[PDB]
This record gives C-alpha cells, sequence and structure tokens, in this order.
C-alpha cells in the first residue's frame, strides 16, 4: 500500500533523460535520482558510511578496493532474470575485480585516450598529425605547438602513470616505485610546461567551445564534447582515440550498498537496465558502450560503428586494465604526481 522508492548515486551525463521517467510509469516505484561529477564525492561517501543510497555506479577498480570493507552486499542473480544478455568478455574483465561476479552489474565501460579538435590539430602539426599515437600529446615537440591552443591532462595518477608507463614499454600496473618516481616522472616533466590544466571534466565543455585542442580524456565525455559542439552548429570538430600503442580501459558498475533499505525496488531497476532497449538508449545519448551484448544491435550506428566507443577484436586486445597496488607504491604515486603538478 505505501509507496516503494529507490535511491541511486550515479555520475552526471550518464543515463537518457526518460530512463527514470520510463523506469517509474512502468513501475510505480519513486526514484530520487542524485549526481556526482568525480568519483572522489562518491568513493568519499561510500567510505564513510550510511549514505542512503540503494544503489550506486561505483568503478570495478574502486569495488575490488572495497571488497573486504563489506561496503556492498552481493547481487541475488534470482532477482535479475535478464543477467545472461551481460557480454561475458566484460563480466571477465570486471571479475579481475570482483570475483564470480558477485557484487557488480557491469553498466558501461570505456577507454582512456586522447580527445582533440580535429581542425586545430592539423593546422597546427599539418595533414599527418600522428592522432593515432600518444605520440600526439607524449612527445614534446607536439605539445610545444599545441600549448598556445590549449592541452589538458586528467586529474588522475593511476590513469595517467599507467598510461605513460605503457608508453615507455614498461609494465603499466609496475610495482616498482623507481618506474614512477624515475622515467614516468622524468617524461611528465619534460610535457608539464606545456599542459595548461589538470582536470577531469573542465575538459569536456573546452573542447566542444574550442577552448582547448588535446585533451587525455574518458573516450565517451569527448564523445559527448563532440556532440554537445555538432548541436551547437558551432563549427568545432571533436575527435577522439584509442592510441595505436593501447590504453587502459576502465568499467562502471551498478553496486548494492550493504545498508540498503530498497533492495526489492533496486533489483527491479537493474534487470529493468538488463532490457536490451532500456541500456542501447542510454548510450544513444551518453555515447559510452554499455555492457549488454544483446543491446548492441539496438544501439544507433553513430554509437555502435564507432570503434572508439565500441571498439573491435584487435584494439580490445591492446587495452590495459588497472591493478590494485600495495598502499606504497600507491603513495609513492601520490607524492610524485604532486611533484609532477606543481611543476
Ligand atoms: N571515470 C569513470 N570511471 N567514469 C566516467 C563517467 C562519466 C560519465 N559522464
Ligand atoms: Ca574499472
Amino acid at each position: 500500500a505505501e509507496q516503494k522508492t529507490l535511491h541511486i548515486y550515479n555520475w552526471s551525463d550518464y543515463i537518457a533523460p526518460d530512463t527514470v521517467a520510463n523506469f517509474e510509469k512502468e513501475t510505480g516505484i519513486k526514484v530520487v535520482y542524485d549526481v556526482f561529477d568525480s568519483n572522489e564525492v562518491l568513493e568519499g561517501k561510500l567510505m564513510a558510511g550510511s549514505t542512503g543510497f540503494d544503489l550506486v555506479v561505483p568503478s570495478a577498480y574502486f569495488l575490488e578496493r572495497q571488497l573486504t570493507a563489506g561496503v556492498f552486499q552481493p547481487l541475488d542473480k534470482s532477482k535479475l532474470p535478464e543477467w545472461k544478455n551481460l557480454d561475458p568478455e566484460l563480466l571477465k574483465l570486471v571479475a579481475k575485480h570482483d570475483p564470480d561476479n558477485k557484487f557488480a552489474m557491469p553498466y558501461m565501460w570505456a577507454t582512456t585516450g586522447i580527445g582533440y579538435n580535429v581542425d586545430k590539430v592539423k593546422a597546427v602539426l599539418g595533414e599527418n598529425a600522428p592522432v593515432d599515437s600518444w605520440d600526439l600529446i607524449l612527445k614534446p615537440e607536439n605539445l610545444e605547438k599545441l600549448k598556445s591552443c590549449g592541452v589538458s591532462f586528467l586529474d588522475d595518477p593511476e590513469e595517467v602513470f599507467a598510461t605513460v608507463l605503457n608508453y615507455l614499454g614498461k609494465d603499466p600496473n609496475s610495482t616498482k616505485a623507481d618506474d614512477y618516481t624515475g622515467p614516468a616522472t622524468d617524461l611528465l616533466l619534460k610535457l608539464r610546461p606545456n599542459i595548461r590544466y589538470f582536470h577531469s571534466s573542465q575538459y569536456i565543455n573546452d573542447l566542444a567551445n574550442g577552448d582547448i585542442c588535446v585533451a587525455i580524456g574518458w573516450a565517451g565525455d569527448v564523445w559527448q564534447a563532440s556532440n554537445r559542439a555538432k548541436e551547437a552548429k558551432n563549427g568545432v570538430n571533436v575527435s577522439f582515440s584509442i592510441p595505436k600503442e593501447g590504453a587502459m580501459a576502465f568499467f562502471d558498475v551498478f553496486a548494492m550498498p550493504a545498508d540498503a533499505k530498497n533492495k526489492d525496488e533496486a533489483y527491479q531497476f537493474l534487470n529493468y537496465l538488463l532490457r536490451p532497449d532500456v541500456v542501447a538508449h542510454i548510450s544513444d545519448h551518453v555515447f559510452y558502450a554499455n555492457a549488454n551484448k544483446a543491446a548492441t544491435p539496438l544501439v544507433s550506428a553513430e554509437v555502435r560503428e564507432n570503434p572508439g566507443i565500441y571498439p573491435p577484436a584487435d584494439v580490445r586486445a591492446k587495452l590495459f586494465t588497472l591493478k590494485v597496488q600495495d598502499p606504497k607504491i600507491d603513495r609513492v604515486r601520490t607524492r610524485a604526481w604532486t611533484k609532477v603538478k606543481s611543476g
């Protein structure tokens, strides 16, 4: 008799405009849907406990770090009859963080690559600018030429150091402290005078408006920037590269806090997300690949056929995933990132 409620916490710009409304119309459940613009906000609230959320959207990486902390509770697959729709390849990658896929429902995934302005890069570096390579943004001679049109990096040491280590021919997940303080920091300090800022969201609208011409960014965010520029009929042409040397893949997942009050409603929402049209519609709006293999044909051609959103087998084989480091490396990385950004 009483109203059924559900509290969700997700990234901004990571659902379709009508997803929640459609769910409410179909199920009668009241949804309170809150958003963050950085996962540091989510992670800080989960670690503090008693969030009031029934569903949250962490990284598979963070989820691994909190598996022993009891932040999350295992998902009851009997309430998720469309679980069979999830792509088995992605389930296996997520399971590196969540054995036997016990706690997390893969949601969307993408890569950390290069977002850029096509016209500005070709004006500055020529028609043969190496947009297919990390050389575009990790060679100082190129960044010096791009300095004035604006360069940004993510403010994310784990991802940036891993990208740098892969580029140098080191283990992207090296456990050697000297790899970070030595060769990775050396390259970063060479590049640093040419970097306008380190920020993990300002780069989206700056790419869309023409204010930055190259950025390390998350694929779907860059594709959103490209679409925003198109809708603004502003002439700006943004693209994204998964470079030929490889790149980091990441997997955002739905998970259920251990103190969730509205569990039946949360399962209804997850099984709704597993219906192929629901997550295909989300992908159509947010320009991220969903993790549902049944959904892929339903995604619009512009999105499904974009190999920087849905990469093919050869590109997938070049992606690496982040591993959890020992605390001693975590601290070396954080210390070194502060040095890089300082100067
Ligand atoms: N960095 C992640 N793990 N996800 C980024 C998602 C952003 C959706 N607007
Ligand atoms: Ca991840």
